[PDB]
């Protein structure tokens, strides 16, 4: 039907450094049902693995999944086997059977929500950073305040923005 | 009316070295309009800005705002130009046009989101390293303890709590 | 009736270097309330504490309690005087009055929140760290990216995974 999407695929990974199944059809085929894994669910679902039919909880095993270059490094191919390594292209590399590497749905629900709480960390520190503000000190009292810029006047001795300093430390 | 609160502000700003508008009857006014602001919605808010009638939303309008100093030390007045520059008194400073300052609702959200999360962090450890115990060793057999004073004695060997020692690193 | 119970703990706490009230029957009459607090809530709830009949917000005070070591090394008894000190068993200690040393539910409960938030961090840090990647680098082109292992071949030159090398910092 559509061979417009094997082959933009062949050239995509190509570039990349990655490698297609060989052999044709069987290719071809799980192709076609990529294809119809987007239909279905709007996404591109492992065509070999049982899709939730919701995106949020697929994000690892949208194509290419998060298990396909673990997975080339151990055993030569991705679990569906539409990629191969580098390796079996040649030889060496045995193409060899694959176990599923996806963890069951606790444990993966477990890893997402403490990336979470990771990231939400890490956004809100990098979020923080952002808005400190350097510490001024007059020269005449020692006056010391937060501000992007020191005031106007001290607010003790009445010296010039002019006579402040950064300080530190 | 009350001009009480009209002087009673000019005196406590020119202690910290901050200055109202020169002009009077313009600087009144305003007072009239923080008045009433107090009245209608129970705090300052600032009186040429759209309250939103809550307070915790408004924290940084009520005057003085957060955007005060940022915007007499950019264009020598506040945002109502209730205050002007040290620099405009005298002159310099050319007092001059205010845009806006003020981040639009979604904005100050996330910013209040994050700095909630910032101050969480902040608090937690703060309230932490002030729970944690120094560890304990017994100078007999090494046992190790986390506690404010060593045991009455070794749960191992039995030494007495005065033959323990604080244990680093 | 059972005085099983009591001479197994008096065993048990022996061995570890506390000990039990030496008056065999006032503390065997505390045996009997821990007792019958396992039987009416289903943890030993301090004998001499009211029991909130809720194990979560008791945890503090399931025999031996958290207040214990602290009441021993302070008063040379816990709350109760089930226990009593290596000193006092000897001499010296002079068994004293104890005050309740456990915070008011108020306080306790804000203490709880602010462990739970330090674990959490710690948890999701511990975590965090054990999920990290190592960064790779190309040796011809110097391409980086984060993988357990380096690609099969570099997508930007095409150097086998063998012309990688870890890299820092
Ligand atoms: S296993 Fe192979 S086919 Fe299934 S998603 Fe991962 S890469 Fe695409
Ligand atoms: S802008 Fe001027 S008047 Fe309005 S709140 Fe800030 S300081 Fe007070
Ligand atoms: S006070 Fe004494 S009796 Fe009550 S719980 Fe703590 S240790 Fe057990
Ligand atoms: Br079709
Ligand atoms: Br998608
Ligand atoms: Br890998
Ligand atoms: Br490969
Ligand atoms: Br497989
Ligand atoms: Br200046
Ligand atoms: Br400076
Ligand atoms: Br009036
Ligand atoms: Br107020
Ligand atoms: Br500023
Ligand atoms: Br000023
Ligand atoms: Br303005
Ligand atoms: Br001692
Ligand atoms: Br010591
Ligand atoms: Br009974
Ligand atoms: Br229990
Ligand atoms: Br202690
Ligand atoms: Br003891
Ligand atoms: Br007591
Ligand atoms: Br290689
Ligand atoms: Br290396
Ligand atoms: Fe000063
Ligand atoms: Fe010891
Ligand atoms: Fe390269
Ligand atoms: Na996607
Ligand atoms: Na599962
Ligand atoms: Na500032
Ligand atoms: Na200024
Ligand atoms: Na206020
Ligand atoms: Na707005
Ligand atoms: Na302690
Ligand atoms: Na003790
Ligand atoms: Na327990
Ligand atoms: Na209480
Ligand atoms: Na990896
Ligand atoms: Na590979």
């Amino acid at each position: 039907e559509v061979d417009k999407v094997y082959r933009r695929l062949n050239q995509e990974v190509e570039k990349s450094g990655y490698h297609l199944n060989p052999d044709v059809e069987f290719t071809k085929e799980l192709v076609r049902g990529l294809l119809a894994n987007e239909r279905r669910y709007g996404y591109w679902s492992c065509p070999c693995r049982l899709s939730a039919d919701n995106k949020e909880e697929d994000l690892d095993i949208i194509c290419p999944c998060y298990y396909r270059d673990p997975d080339l490094n151990d055993y030569g191919a991705c679990y569906c086997a539409l990629y191969v390594s580098d390796e079996v292209i040649r030889g060496e590399k045995e193409v060899e059977s694959i176990p599923e590497r996806r963890p069951p749905r606790e444990k993966r629900e477990a890893i997402r929500a403490e990336e979470a709480s990771r990231a939400e960390m890490m956004e809100t520190m990098e979020f923080t950073g952002k808005l400190s503000k350097p510490v001024w000190r007059c020269k005449v009292c020692g006056y010391l305040c937060a501000m992007d810029e020191a005031p106007g006047v001290c607010p003790i001795c009445k010296a010039r923005k002019e006579r402040f300093e950064r300080f530190m430390h």
